[PDB]
């Protein structure tokens, strides 16, 4: 058997916006894993922890990522001269407690695990940008609302500045040419890695409320007006600009337009709880903001000295926010 594994990722700044084709997203990948175990059997195998039953390649809703992402995968390793053959795959570590999802991206992990487990099953590598795109290709056949940026940090496992492309262009390719032509092209997106040059602990805090981020972009994305879009580049860019040029002040001030903008563009990102989440830093040397879709799931928070982080943990502590994840950035 050979064994991978993928990483989560949460966002910090460019949420809704990056949906459109060229905007900014900036994405921090979480060392939370989903796993996999793959080896060749005599008949196809799939089981994967989120549920109570296994299944083989026969069609089932419940699996219908992890197929469809073999289905792309076959016609992949034919590309590269290499047919698909009976395996047996476990897939675990599922980012879930008490049946709720924490919001770290299971989905697009999953997809990246899958490909990752295949590609070692069948002794081939990908380089980053190749590896995105084929994760991409997945959620782009199935007509997935998403912006792929989780695929694009999860892929990179980094922190990284994600610039979307035009989904609907590039499905409408596959759709109507062969995949090795598709993946050779420029799709127009970019994935680069963003290093902080100052020190600061990275806080996560789960609200415990679990949001469906299809939902949440099906609903809001009709509030989306240019001069959010206009304003969250300009924001992304400022911020990791204060990233790299070790700014605290400025990073404050740059996630706190952030959250000013999802806040104006709906009323359903930020839940009471996320609301609190927030409000806990205010007067801290530290900022946060909601993470993602809102609605739920997490929040996130840069701490740049001990006292502000000991505080903060302190308040979401007593606020009834689950403390996910920590890190010194
Ligand atoms: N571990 C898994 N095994 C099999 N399928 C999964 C798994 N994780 C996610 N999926 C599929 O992905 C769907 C939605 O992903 P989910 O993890 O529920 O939230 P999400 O789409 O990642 N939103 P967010 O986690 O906030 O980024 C699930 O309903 C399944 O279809
Ligand atoms: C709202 C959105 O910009 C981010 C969603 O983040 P998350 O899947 O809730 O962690 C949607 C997307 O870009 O796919
Ligand atoms: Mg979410």
């Amino acid at each position: 058997m050979i064994a991978v594994k993928t990483c989560g990722k949460l966002y910090w700044a460019g949420e809704y916006a990056i949906l459109e084709p060229g905007q900014l997203a900036l994405i921090k990948d979480i060392p939370i894993y989903m796993r996999a175990e793959i080896a060749f059997s005599d008949s196809y195998r799939i089981y994967s922890d989120m549920f109570d039953f296994a299944v083989d390649l026969r069609p089932n809703p419940d699996y219908s990522l992890i197929q469809e992402t073999i289905a792309l995968m076959g016609d992949f390793l034919a590309v590269r001269g290499q047919n698909l053959r009976p395996f047996s795959l476990a897939i675990y570590g599922k980012m879930e407690r008490e049946g709720k999802k924490f919001g770290l991206g299971s989905s697009g992990s999953v997809v990246v695990l899958v490909v990752k487990a295949l590609l070692a099953l069948y002794n081939l590598s990908v380089d980053q940008n190749l590896l995105f795109k084929l994760t991409s290709a997945v959620l782009l056949k199935r007509g997935d609302n998403g912006s792929m940026g989780d695929l694009a940090c999860i892929a990179a496992e980094d922190l990284v500045l994600y610039q979307s492309f035009d989904r609907q262009k590039v499905a409408a390719w596959l759709e109507e040419e062969n995949l090795a032509t598709v993946l050779e092209r420029d799709w127009g997106f970019s994935i680069s890695q963003v290093k902080p040059t100052l020190e600061c602990d990275f806080l996560v805090g789960w609200t415990k409320e679990v949001a469906v981020s299809s939902h949440m972009v099906q609903q809001i994305k009709q509030n989306i007006n240019q001069n959010f879009l206009t304003s969250s580049k300009e924001t992304v860019v400022s911020l990791v600009e204060a990233l790299e040029q070790g700014k605290s002040e400025k990073i404050i001030e740059q996630v706190e337009v952030a959250s000013k903008l999802l806040e104006g563009l709906s009323t359903d990102i930020y839940t009471p709880l996320l609301r609190q989440l927030k409000e806990a830093s205010q007067d801290l040397q530290a900022v946060a903001k909601s993470s993602g879709a809102g609605g739920g799931d997490c929040g996130i928070a840069l701490s740049f000295d001990a006292q502000s982080t000991k505080t903060l943990k302190n308040r979401w502590a007593d606020l009834g926010i689950e403390l996910l994840y920590q890190e010194r950035i």
